[PDB]
């Protein structure tokens, strides 16, 4: 019951989760630079990185289980290594998650048209709800940092680092 | 005391450890295909994948600590997704490790010429000895699988999977 | 295998670690004055003081072990007793550590020219890596206090004291 | 009651136990080569090596206790460092033990002719029975490896390594 | 109620406790030389060193608490690095403690003339009694080593090291 | 990266560690003779013997791991079996360790010229520092026994046996 | 299989073990006199006394078990009650044990001529090895006390009492 258009799309989502993992890894090591030094932003994005790797592995095991063929692509480097500020990194991550969500919604739509309920359920179960939660969490963080005056107010990112992410 | 030629080389080693991690991830999910089904080969390469990620992160933190600038590159996809057999995967991995070792020896040489003892010690401490051990382990595995008659002898890879890697 | 130029240099590094210990002790008791009252800055520098004493003792035991002769010098008082602010103390400490590091790198260079691998290893093992970490930590602290607006912003040093150093 | 012919013979047995210990050490590190890689053969011979050292020390303490004078000889290197295969090493060891046993039986005979019951009992108690058991064990191993088709059958030594010696 | 003559005297006692700490540190590492090798003399003086540092810190905290200004001086190197023998080191230490005691008695006298009961009590409580005990202990050690025949009797310092200081 | 001059030198160091092990074994059983009877000298040298065997095994495993070929030599008997006295044995051991150290320093030099950092690190990590410590310990023992009047003073070796080595 | 010459000899050995027990009891209470006062010599010989009684009882039970008839003789008082010194007592005991050993070797010889393997084994198992060990231990003690200068050196017996026998 496994369409070849389905196989290809799953392969493309795999690459995207890996890309998101790389973006969050890049952010993690930006925040541990000596001229940024926001250690809980760094920890937060590192855990996100590892969650994206988990998302990619689950798709890889879905491919094996349905008898599809995994086909790996280059993992593109992130758009920046100057993430500029804690607020900016959070906004970029929110955007990333929002765009991964659209790719996930397009994959669900393809599975529905192909009559692949297993794939639909798999997405609904492990991806669509965690993505809504991720977007809401980042949206929360973005809002608090904006209110607090980041990045220009000197105390804001520090205080957010030490309370919310601590 | 941190040379800019040094920064660039460290950045290139970071990419290579990430590439090795991707190669081992690809191998892990090859062995969990329904037409290979060697679950302990798969577990073995998955743990290798995660060790390479650890190697790359240690270099990233060395870069931050010396005040260098991390500069990420695309992570190239592995040379194959048909790893062909347990023996073939092991030989490819041995080759990979051997080539990562040469890159590491060239980086040590560059640090010695620049008079960077910290970097030399860092390599001697966390990379050169683990690489010798990795190469010896893979060399051992390659030899046993060859003796046992892999890949053509039907029992060999199965038995190795269930005893040595189990 | 123990050069007399080597003995003298080790003796001079011993004096420098003791001097650094005295600087950090002076800073510790500056921050516990009634017109400064930053008790976690004070605790932080006190622990640094005790680490420098440990560094000096390790060198003294290296001298005994190689059969060199320990030769103690006066320990010079620190450059100031008005450390002026938490930010200023941190910047002075960063500078101190940076200058101790250069002295350590010059001693490693002398041991390499004399073909004293034991001494090189000893430095690489117990000094060069802890010094890189110390400099990075102080660099982090300096950056956060600057961003937060210290010393002029009234809340900055207090908040840093009570969160990061607490 | 301690004959001088007795002293000399004990000294010669001491050298032989040490030689056997060296043979087994050589075998141990043959099996941990990258082109042999039979880790339980290697462990097995290493434990044998350490038992031979124990046998030599017991004789050395017997010499002290009877008031004889220990007189050490060079320990000759083993006949080969290419032990060729697991079966070959086992056959060589069986031969070694058989020849050590004959030396032990000749020493018992000398003690009987000299009317040295203490020495006879000492041999009967700590050497003659352990030697019979060693020879029987090696004889068992040799037989199983032959039946299984070693060294030419690729699976035989591997399987024996992983079951009997594991 | 804190006199400026009082502040200066406290500052001078601080320097003296630090000097005593340096003397005992020097003695500690004399006794761990390869041509002295009295490891419990070495441990004994090391603990004394650390007690003197504690004495100096208590005075530094008294200065802060009374609102005086700590003013650090160079710490002079000890009079010798050849402490010559266990007996000689003990006699030098006894002399040191005796001279620190006189400085302490002069400081108590100054506080009494200034009508500073807090300072008098502080000295009576933490310094005068520990100094009497230190002098008595060193006096005991000096007497036993003399009776035993040190330094000329070869067994005396060794036996004292291994029993009294062990 | 493994030179053949390097292989040969490692093989020669292996033989030397084994020789040192044999020397210490000989000393151990000298001190348990009925006309010497210094049981803690005997225990002390026995533990040294077993440490030298450990040093030789680590080199043997380094050879396997780098793909070199272990090549064993005869183990020469020690220069004496009359070690004459506790002091004499200690002086001989100090000399032995000093000469093993020079062989180790020459091997490090050869590895540096061949650009073998792994081998350099291996030596710096497991051999050069333990050798400095061994030499210092034996130097300490030699000095105390000399001061105490050994071997001519009847009490000296006995007392050292029962306190320092006990 | 029990010869009557065998019965008589066993009876005579029984008397000798009892005599040795009496000698050691006499020595025990010599050393607890107010003009000797070496309490650990006294304890040491008391334990020896009780071991000799155990040796005599084992022979008595051997006689019953073989159906021989136990025939007790007077137990002769020891040769002296002035054992003169710790060294002298030890030398006398060594002599005693040496002479008991010869009696034991003559009994083994008689059992061999009578073809009594049970009796031979019994002697080899419970007597000949403990006698060799006893003689070696006493020989050790005798040597140390001689070296230390006993009985004329005032410290020697006291120190041996308080360390070796303590
Ligand atoms: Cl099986
Ligand atoms: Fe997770
Ligand atoms: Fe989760
Ligand atoms: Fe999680
Ligand atoms: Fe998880
Ligand atoms: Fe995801
Ligand atoms: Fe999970
Ligand atoms: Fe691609
Ligand atoms: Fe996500
Ligand atoms: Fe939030
Ligand atoms: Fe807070
Ligand atoms: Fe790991
Ligand atoms: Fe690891
Ligand atoms: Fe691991
Ligand atoms: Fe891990
Ligand atoms: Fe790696
Ligand atoms: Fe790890
Ligand atoms: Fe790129
Ligand atoms: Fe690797
Ligand atoms: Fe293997
Ligand atoms: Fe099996
Ligand atoms: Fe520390
Ligand atoms: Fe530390
Ligand atoms: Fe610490
Ligand atoms: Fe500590
Ligand atoms: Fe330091
Ligand atoms: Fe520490
Ligand atoms: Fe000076
Ligand atoms: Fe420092
Ligand atoms: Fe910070
Ligand atoms: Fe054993
Ligand atoms: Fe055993
Ligand atoms: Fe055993
Ligand atoms: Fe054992
Ligand atoms: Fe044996
Ligand atoms: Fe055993
Ligand atoms: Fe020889
Ligand atoms: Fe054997
Ligand atoms: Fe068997
Ligand atoms: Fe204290
Ligand atoms: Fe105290
Ligand atoms: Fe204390
Ligand atoms: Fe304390
Ligand atoms: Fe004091
Ligand atoms: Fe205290
Ligand atoms: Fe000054
Ligand atoms: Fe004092
Ligand atoms: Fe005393
Ligand atoms: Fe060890
Ligand atoms: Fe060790
Ligand atoms: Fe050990
Ligand atoms: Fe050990
Ligand atoms: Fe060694
Ligand atoms: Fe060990
Ligand atoms: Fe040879
Ligand atoms: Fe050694
Ligand atoms: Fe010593
Ligand atoms: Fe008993
Ligand atoms: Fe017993
Ligand atoms: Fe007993
Ligand atoms: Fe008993
Ligand atoms: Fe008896
Ligand atoms: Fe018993
Ligand atoms: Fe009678
Ligand atoms: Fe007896
Ligand atoms: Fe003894
Ligand atoms: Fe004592
Ligand atoms: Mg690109
Ligand atoms: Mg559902
Ligand atoms: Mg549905
Ligand atoms: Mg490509
Ligand atoms: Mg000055
Ligand atoms: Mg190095
Ligand atoms: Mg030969
Ligand atoms: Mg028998
Ligand atoms: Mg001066
Ligand atoms: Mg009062
Ligand atoms: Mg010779
Ligand atoms: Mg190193
Ligand atoms: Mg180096
Ligand atoms: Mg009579």
């Amino acid at each position: 019951n496994f369409h070849p258009d389905s196989e290809a799309a799953i392969n493309r989502q795999i690459n995207l989760e890996l890309y998101a993992s790389y973006v969050y890894l890049s952010m993690a090591y930006y925040f541990s630079r000596d001229d940024v030094a926001l250690n809980n932003f760094s920890r937060y994005f590192l855990h996100q990185s590892r969650e994206e790797t988990e998302h990619a592995e689950k798709l890889m095991r879905l491919q094996n289980q349905r008898g599809g063929r995994i086909r790996l692509q280059d993992i593109k480097k992130p758009e920046q290594d100057d993430w500029e500020s804690g607020l900016h990194a959070m906004e970029c991550a929110l955007l990333l998650e929002k765009n991964v969500n659209q790719s996930l919604l397009e994959l669900h739509a393809l599975a529905s048209d192909k009559g692949d309920p297993h794939l639909c359920d798999f997405l609904e179960t492990y991806y669509l709800n965690e993505q809504v939660k991720s977007i809401k969490e980042l949206g929360d963080h973005v809002h608090n940092l904006v209110k607090m005056g980041a990045p220009d107010a000197g105390l804001a990112e520090y205080l957010f680092d030490t309370h919310t992410l601590g």
